């Protein structure tokens, strides 16, 4: 309808349609050297999260004020060295971890975060950021302070010299370049019934529920295993291939290729397919992302993994994607969660996802460009 703060921002507007590719508004010789104010009582402080108590502290503010789906019934439980791995990638910067502590108690009450990406948006290659972790206390909620949090980011990213940056969000702003549906497959239904993620259908039974969802207890693909170290230049080639034939993608160097593919138990698990020749051929990706069942007196956590980046050259996606429910199920998770971009519309259904109740909106900033299909969305944010 209308936007107090975003209507003010360089981004194109609601049902604007766009014909060009290119910023909104041109680059500045000078920046502003002071941060924004905060409401009275509050201040700024960059998080240290290589200090445990720091990063511990972001870990309660998210764990206690964080994303919920729509009924208030589960909030994400990022773990604090997920929290690492999502916010410490090559180029990460300390004044890019950006928390908001009340003066008199030192509480943190607010954060944002940058971090550094090389960005493929149709034609232009541009090195931009990835805003995300934006969370203000529940105490602190409908006072405008995440305009000033996303402000601030802005102001301390323009000082890079970045002025342009990609960002999802559940709600819709001004103006998303690509819309995806988040699906689910159950892997542990009896659970996901009595914390009511899932219903039983009114047409089936607990009983022929189980036996719907049942998977084998070892993947099917020849050859499947871990990602090792010798094997980041091969995921590094087969992923700037694939990524190709999308319009929104990351480009990532073979140090990037490392941080994000490479398996850190209960936080990202990577499997190539070794062929009779030796070869890498293609491979699977997912990371571990609980989520607190709120208010609840027996399950208090919702084991979930998602659906990351899957590279398929010889192996069929059908069968990659088997094989990740499989390996997930094997590692105790209770649901299996991807979008419907790059080519999963192909699978989903298949392979017996339901569709959840809510959009993943993608947007850029200070980009104008057409918007885009699911289909066509290939990258994917913690
Ligand atoms: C070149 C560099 C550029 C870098 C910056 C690029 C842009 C980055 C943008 C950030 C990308 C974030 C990516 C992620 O992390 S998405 C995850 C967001 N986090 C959560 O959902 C956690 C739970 N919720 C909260 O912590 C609060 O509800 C938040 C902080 C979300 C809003 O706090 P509060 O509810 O207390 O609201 P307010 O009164 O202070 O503010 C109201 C204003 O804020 C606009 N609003 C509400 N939600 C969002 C949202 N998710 N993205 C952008 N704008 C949002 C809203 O339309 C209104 O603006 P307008 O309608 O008047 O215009
Ligand atoms: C389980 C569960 N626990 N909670 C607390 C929820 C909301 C679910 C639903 C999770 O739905 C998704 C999915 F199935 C696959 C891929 C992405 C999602 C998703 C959706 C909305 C999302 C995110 C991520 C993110 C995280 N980041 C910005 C991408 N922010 N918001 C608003
Ligand atoms: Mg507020």
């Amino acid at each position: 309808r209308s936007y107090q703060f975003w209507d003010t921002q360089p981004v194109p507007k609601l049902g604007e349609v766009v014909n060009t590719h290119g910023p909104v508004e041109p680059d500045k010789d000078n920046i502003r050297q002071e941060p924004y104010t905060l409401p009275q009582g509050f201040t700024w402080d960059a998080l240290d999260l290589g200090d445990r108590g720091v990063l511990k502290e972001l870990y309660t503010l998210l764990n206690e004020n964080y994303v919920e789906d729509d009924d208030n019934m589960f909030r994400f439980d990022y773990s604090p060295e997920f929290l690492l791995w999502a916010l410490r990638p090559p180029g990460w910067l300390p004044q890019w971890h950006c928390g908001v502590r009340v003066v008199s108690s030192r509480k943190l009450v607010g954060f944002i975060s940058a971090i550094p990406a090389n960005i493929h948006i149709y034609d232009t290659e541009k090195k931009m950021v990835e805003i995300n972790f934006l969370c203000v206390h529940k105490k602190l909620r409908s006072k405008r302070v995440a305009p000033v949090l996303i402000r601030e980011i802005t102001r301390r990213v323009h000082l890079e010299g970045i002025f342009q940056a990609v960002y999802t969000a559940g709600v819709v702003l001004p103006k998303p370049v690509g819309t995806c549906r988040y699906w689910h497959r159950s892997l542990n239904p009896r659970k996901l019934i009595e914390v009511k993620f899932s219903h039983l259908s009114r047409n089936m039974t607990m009983q022929r529920t189980m036996k719907l969802y049942r998977l084998p207890e070892t993947p099917k693909t020849a050859g499947l295993r871990p990602m090792e170290t010798k094997d980041i230049p091969v995921v590094h080639q087969l992923l700037t291939r694939y990524l190709k034939q999308f319009h929104l993608t990351p480009v990532m160097s073979q140090e990037e290729v490392e941080h994000w593919f490479y398996p850190q138990e209960n936080i990202i698990d990577t499997f190539v397919v070794e062929n009779a020749n030796g070869e890498v051929t293609d491979f699977l990706s997912f990371y571990t992302l609980p989520s607190t069942i709120m208010n609840h007196p027996t399950h208090k956590s919702l084991k979930a993994a998602y659906s990351f980046y899957n590279v398929h050259t010889q192996t069929p996606l059908l069968d990659l994607m088997s094989d990740a429910l499989v390996l997930a199920k094997m590692k105790g998770f209770d649901v299996f969660n991807a979008l419907d971009l790059m080519e999963n519309k192909t699978f989903l259904e298949k392979l017996k996802f339901g569709i959840g109740d809510g959009n993943l909106q993608y947007y850029l900033y200070n980009w104008k460009c057409p918007s885009m299909g699911a289909e066509k969305v290939g990258l994917v944010l913690q």
